[PDB]
């Protein structure tokens, strides 16, 4: 007997820990030690999924004493309007009612188009280039961060000025750090939200400021900007590098790809599926019990914190035969869980979709011969950050 505790190690780049996926064989849920608070781990599919669509198991923490918590997950639970367990359910609803349709047909067929241009521009620049480059911040970075730049309807120029707010807002070693982080993001989006009621054009806060008739206030509108911009390009960057980093593992998938840019839909499903980083902390949906809930032959008690490893669970061999190998060929592959499911189901998943697929529609037909300029074991997953990631991606080609 040796209580697990989280995080665990991994000694490879990418892929699920070894003690997970022990957990994993053993059953579909497991009490496990963290940093912080003891917790139930899940991680099977079946039992992953059924959780997330279970209205008992929230956000928000229902317990009169809650245990602390860093600042960059505070941030993150308030933005996601978790913060108070009373008020969750209706602020929560209003939040997805205001952030669904900022995302509709209309924009996100003008948006597709776009971003096909940029990465062709963006490719174009790195094959023109001399190696060693680093991709992250020659491609990865570059296009979800236009991206947010189109939904704000700013300069692209301001990435430049928020493109690391989303790394500082969610670190998790430094509460003085992320607090005077969150504080730049606030004043820049209070700046913007009284830019666009007086210049509105297409774009999210110009929505906002006229949905209602004006019933929202600016502190309530700039709420909604600054969940966009800290959720809206952070971890698409990282899903570019994973993709990129499974696609150079997998050379003869890659081929196929290179080949045949239709299969980019399926490539960046798997993709999703299998990126997984480091310690892969990212990979986990944190939950409580608002009631008591039965998993198996457990009970999950009310006011007890679940761990949803979506990761683990996309790599179960249950639900996708040979889960660990990637393989854009599936036959009707069964929905992953990257973007979670539910009731806080990712709301940019199709765009965050159009990204990664015109990327990797285009990447390896433009330049064929990428490939790491340095030792993958020398890429450092940055595990203090909410949402990991790597810092760089030097690339030959
Ligand atoms: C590949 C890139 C992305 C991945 C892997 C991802 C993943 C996720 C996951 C797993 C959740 C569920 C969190 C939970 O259940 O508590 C979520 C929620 C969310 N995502 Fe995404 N996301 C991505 C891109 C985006 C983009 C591009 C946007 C908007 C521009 C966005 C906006 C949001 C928002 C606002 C939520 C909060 C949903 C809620 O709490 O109701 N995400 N995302
Ligand atoms: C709202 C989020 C940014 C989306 C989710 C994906 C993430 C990621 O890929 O890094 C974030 C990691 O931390 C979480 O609690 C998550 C798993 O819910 C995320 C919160």
């Amino acid at each position: 007997t040796d209580l697990p505790r989280l995080p665990f190690d991994n000694p490879d780049i990418m892929g699920i820990a070894p003690q997970m996926l022990a957990l994993q064989k053993e059953g579909p849920i497991a009490r496990v030690g963290t940093a912080g608070e003891d917790a139930w781990l899940v991680t099977r599919y079946d039992e992953v999924r059924t959780l997330l669509a279970d209205r008992r198991l929230r956000l928000s923490n229902p317990n009169p004493q809650p245990s602390a918590k860093s600042a960059a997950r505070a941030f993150m639970v308030a933005l996601a309007a978790g913060d108070d367990h009373e008020t969750e359910p209706a602020r929560h609803a209003q939040m997805r009612s205001l952030l669904i349709p900022r995302f509709s047909t209309r924009r996100l067929r003008l948006m597709k188009t776009r971003i096909e241009h940029h990465v062709d521009e963006l490719l174009d620049q790195l094959a023109a280039s001399a190696p060693p480059v680093d991709l992250h911040r020659v491609l990865s970075f570059r296009l979800p961060t236009m991206v947010v730049c189109d939904l704000l309807g700013v300069p692209l120029a301001d990435r430049e000025r928020f493109g690391q707010w989303a790394r500082g807002t969610f670190d998790q070693s430094d509460n003085e750090h992320s607090a005077n982080t969150f504080q730049q993001v606030v004043d820049y989006m209070l700046e913007l939200v009284a830019r666009k009621r007086v210049e509105p054009g297409d774009d999210i806060l110009s929505e906002l400021i006229a949905e209602k008739d004006g019933a929202l206030s600016d502190a309530d509108i700039a709420h909604l900007g600054n969940a966009v911009l800290l959720f809206g390009y952070e971890t698409t960057i990282v899903r570019i590098d994973l993709g990129t980093l499974l696609l150079l593992r997998n050379p003869v998938q890659r081929a196929q790809l290179a080949e045949d840019p239709g299969l980019a839909p399926a490539a960046v499903e798997e993709i999703l599926r299998l990126g997984v980083g480091g310690k892969g902390s990212n990979a986990l949906i944190p939950r409580y019990a608002h009631g008591d809930i039965t998993v198996g032959e457990t009970v999950i008690r009310t006011g007890d914190a679940v761990m949803l490893a979506i990761g683990a669970a996309n790599y179960d061999d249950r639900a996708f035969p040979d889960g660990g190998l990637f393989d854009l060929t599936r036959v009707r592959p069964r929905s992953h869980l990257a973007f979670g499911h539910g009731a806080r189901h990712c709301i940019g998943r199709t765009l965050a979709r159009i990204e990664l697929t015109a990327v990797f529609e285009r990447l390896f037909r433009r330049l064929p011969d990428l490939r790491l300029a340095v030792p993958e074991e020398s890429l450092r997953w940055q595990e203090h950050r909410i949402t990991g990631g790597f810092d760089e991606i030097p690339v030959t080609f």
